[PDB]
């Protein structure tokens, strides 16, 4: 079926990330100003939805993946991917 | 089915609220940098996205929930979830 | 089935846009703070995400439209939308 994607961009150059949800797999595209590769996040899900802020000059990325009712949060602080604190409810 | 989720985030905290779309209700979560809360939002919807944009330090926050081929948009502006004038056509 | 949004701001006043999946199609709705107008983007996609960024007063907008399996980028620079270089691998 259509494959569904967040956006999120930073900065003026912009770095932008490009996360698709892919037959229960989420993956991640990016960019720095100077071509498109593919990026470390790799989780599973049916749908995705990001933001992302700026402390200084170090970016925070927040994906949240979705399978059936289940949201799981992916943290990116710098330094790798890690589970979030979000629940539903 | 999947549900499906919008995320939107201000300030360094950060604050975020992720507004998830479950088999035609869309509520709200929200983080201040203290743990994870339902917030005020309560709309049917299909399918939702969000922005936002701080005026100082105030957060306004638009929210474009979709059923069928019908958009509404709510609007926060500081004091409680208003309809927004946003229309199709 | 709903269609489906994604939704993008800059500034104060502030500007939005708004891109709506509407059974392969893809239109814009605009905001600029003075009331709600149709917007040049019109291209087919089954799924949409957007993201945005300023540099100085100048918007650049980045839609992500897909279709299937495929996501073709569009890109505003101030003046027209062009395909971009986004692929997903
Ligand atoms: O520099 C690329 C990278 O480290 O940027 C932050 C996140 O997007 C990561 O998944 C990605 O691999
Ligand atoms: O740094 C990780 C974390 O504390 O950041 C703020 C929120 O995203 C929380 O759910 C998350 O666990
Ligand atoms: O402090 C929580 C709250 O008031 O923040 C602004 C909006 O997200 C509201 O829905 C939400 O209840
Ligand atoms: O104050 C509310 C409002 O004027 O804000 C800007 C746009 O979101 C409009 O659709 C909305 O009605
Ligand atoms: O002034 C309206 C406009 O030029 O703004 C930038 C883009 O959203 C365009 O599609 C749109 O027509
Ligand atoms: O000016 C257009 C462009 O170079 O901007 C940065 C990225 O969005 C690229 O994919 C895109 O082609
Ligand atoms: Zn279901
Ligand atoms: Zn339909």
């Amino acid at each position: 079926s259509s494959v569904q994607t967040a956006a999120t961009s930073w900065g003026t150059v912009p770095s932008i990330r490009v996360y698709t949800a892919n037959h229960g797999k989420i993956t991640e595209r990016c960019w720095d100003g100077k071509g498109w590769y593919t990026g470390a996040f790799n989780e599973p899900g049916d749908n995705v939805s990001v933001t992302s802020w700026l402390v200084g000059s170090a970016i925070h990325i927040r994906v949240y993946a979705s399978t059936g009712t289940t949201t799981t949060e992916w943290c990116w602080d710098g330094n790798g991917w890690t589970k979030g604190a979000y629940t539903a409810t």
